[PDB]
């Protein structure tokens, strides 16, 4: 299963990784993408994990925006994980970056109890502008089930545990 990562709580745990390798090596069954409502996966965590998929993640998408529109902020969808987990939760945390709603975080991390484990990124962190220690703290407070955190960078990694309470 999951290697490597450090206990947070009861059931949160953290690793300095990029998801994508961690998807790669574990194929969970649940990996979920920092996504947009229009589930345009253009750069970060949805980029990186689109083009893991060599695309496939993103014309998947399209055709479920074509039937379905686009998602809520907090809101989400389940789709195929292609070759990196058997689906895909593709959360939107909001934007701070596009003046979204902060306070949406705790319903975007709400998504995380419908499975029982998942890996996943910090909801809202890089290029979504929100401060990572908050999201940290909104998702050990929000999320019941098994989540297994991976923060790509190693410098936020270590300011995320060494300031965790
Ligand atoms: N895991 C990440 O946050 C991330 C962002 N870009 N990339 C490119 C390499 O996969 C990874």
């Amino acid at each position: 299963s999951f290697s490597g990562y450090l206990k947070l709580t009861d059931n949160v745990y953290i690793k300095n990784a990029d998801i994508v390798e961690e998807a790669k090596k574990v194929k969970p069954t649940v990996v979920v993408n920092a996504a947009n409502v229009y589930l345009k996966h253009g750069g970060g965590v949805a980029g990186a994990l689109n083009k893991a998929t060599n695309n496939a993640m993103q014309v998947e998408s399209d055709d479920y925006i074509a039937t379905n529109g686009p998602l809520k902020v907090g809101g989400s969808c389940v789709l195929s994980g292609h070759n990196l987990a058997k689906h895909c939760l593709h959360v939107v945390g909001p934007n701070v970056n596009k003046g979204e709603d902060i306070q949406l975080l705790k319903s975007a991390y709400e998504n995380f109890n419908q499975h029982e484990v998942l890996l996943a990124p910090l909801l809202s962190a890089g290029i979504f502008g929100a401060d990572p220690i908050h999201s940290l703290r909104v998702c050990v407070d929000t999320v019941r089930t098994n989540v297994y955190l991976a923060v790509f960078d190693k410098n936020l990694y270590d300011k995320l545990v060494s300031s965790f309470l």
